[PDB]
């Protein structure tokens, strides 16, 4: 079966570790750091990995019950949440998996919204629930981060209409922060388990082999609740290639794809990248900061190659 | 002939086509007695967009544009007047043959979500950002999306700036009471109350006897209140945009599809998938379909307006 990319443009495409669109593509060379993503998470063939999973609006997102107000030496008001799998089911703690699919993948304050609807029903409301909802912030580095033991802290403004017991939803919506307190450091992964304990069962560090080349990012630019900045997200691969590549399952016939971004109005190629087996692309670039491009460009597979193929300069 | 497929992706894979939720449910009403004419999650079998609806999971329900004015509610919040561009950044053309710019949302209610915003300019060299919940009411005579501009409101009294890049976040509905007007069939009235909507995607329905339109059903978080609010899409995202890339021929006015469970290979039961970009089952009551939810649809065949589906 003959490997395929979706032909979906740079304005057709979203982030794959966190609910935002892609804005542009993006090279670091210089980053010091390993890049190990645990979202976005998706071999040639179909294979997700880390904690990756389909939905657009699984990324970054929790389901489950607050189960108390708790302590915290942080600002806010604190509440302890049990989480599930996204679909409702017990998180089972010996799935091979770094944390339930869908849990964040970088040290940062979340932003977004906790809701509840109540389990309970009250028949003069027309046998229907109370609800309620309020702003949240997740410290993915905090030591109550603990997603791969069934529960995680997060913190409101509001100090007191948030319910015991009640079925409870995160919805993700930038970051609260990127201040120097804040902890914001998108290839820095939270301890699953908690302080000083060993994350498992990761999708593997990417990194390029080839002299002159460097990695390649769908970068988004995150929204934030207050301060200075313009945080930005990078992922490896935009959500919907992780979408594509799961349900072809294309046999693999290299270690590393051909691919081409293309201007589909001029017909012409504006670079070559090496898409590898493990989910990445490279690129033979020598500078950092955004490729500039027309957002109608699009990545086209051409061939495969292999680790020994010299890619044009960009 | 480029051959028809649908994704294999199961219901517990599938997002909502007209509110960012997942799908919880397929969902019969065959007593419903509104029109049924969402803008969202609209695409014909051969990959046409229609209606408001885009391709993203991120820019359903979503706005772009840049605050205005200020004006205090006279009892409780403040509006704030936003003009809109599309959602790519450009100025929406008025002039351009679509209902309102593309992920509008298609359905009268308080829309519940959080406005941020990223100043443009800058002494240190980083912009301001702020983030506040905020309401959109699409039933609003300021609700004006076709026009360029619409109004959201807050709690926050003073802390959203003018001429700065503003998006809208959507998280679910303010409220579900009588005096939110929620109604997931009635359409906004894109540029004003007096006023026409125009490029409507059109209205869908079962056109043999005993048939009811089949719905893909996402629970919708309340910011307050009781209920519990459902928005009820004709084809997910997934399928919008699967159909969009395929852009496969539509060899007759239905393609036959199965739901299928995998791990029996059985079929549960069949659907008709209409050339506009809907199902129908012979069913004739209302409320969730019992299935589990890694079933899927398979495509079966081309078939005839006139084929007669095993009833459900
Ligand atoms: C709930 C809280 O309301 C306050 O007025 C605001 O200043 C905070 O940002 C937060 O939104
Ligand atoms: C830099 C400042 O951050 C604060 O949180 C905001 O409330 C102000 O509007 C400003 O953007
Ligand atoms: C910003 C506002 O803060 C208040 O305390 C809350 O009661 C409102 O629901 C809203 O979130
Ligand atoms: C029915 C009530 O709605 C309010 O908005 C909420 O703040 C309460 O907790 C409760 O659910």
């Amino acid at each position: 079966k003959p490997f395929t990319l979706p032909i979906l443009t740079l304005g057709e495409l979203t982030n794959s570790r966190f609910p935002l669109p892609i804005d542009v593509l993006y090279t670091n060379p210089n980053e010091s750091a390993i890049v190990q993503c645990q979202n976005g998470r998706c071999t040639l063939d179909g294979e997700l990995q880390g904690t990756t999973q389909l939905l657009p609006t699984g990324i970054c997102a929790f389901r489950g019950k607050v189960t108390q107000q708790v302590q915290d030496e942080h600002r806010g008001t604190h509440w302890n949440m049990t989480v599930t799998n996204l679909n409702g089911t017990p998180f089972d703690p010996t799935e091979d998996v770094p944390a339930p699919l869908g849990t964040p993948d970088f040290s940062g304050q979340i932003y977004g919204v906790i809701s509840q609807r109540n389990t309970n029903t009250v028949p003069g409301e027309g046998n229907l629930p109370a609800n309620r909802a309020h702003e949240a912030v997740i410290a993915t580095y905090s030591p109550k981060f603990t997603p791969k033991l069934g529960n995680i802290q997060f913190s409101t403004w509001e100090t007191q209409d948030v319910s015991s017991g009640q079925p409870t939803k995160f919805t993700p919506v930038g970051l609260a922060s990127v201040d120097a307190n804040s902890h914001f450091d998108q290839w820095t992964l939270p301890s699953y388990s908690g302080a000083l304990t060993l994350n498992m069962n990761l999708a593997p560090s990417v990194a390029p082999v080839f002299p002159g080349e460097c990695l390649l990012f769908f970068r988004s630019f995150i929204p934030l609740k207050g301060g200075y900045g313009n945080p930005a997200i990078d992922c490896l691969m935009p959500q919907e290639w992780v979408q594509h590549l799961y349900q072809e399952s294309a046999p693999s016939l290299s270690d590393v794809a051909l691919v081409r971004y293309v201007n589909p109005e001029t017909g012409r190629t504006l670079f070559e990248a090496k898409l590898h087996r493990n989910g990445f692309l490279t690129v033979a670039r020598n500078s950092a900061g955004p490729v500039v491009a027309p957002t109608n460009g699009y990545f086209r597979f051409d061939s495969w190659v292999n680790q020994f193929y010299t890619l044009a300069p960009m």
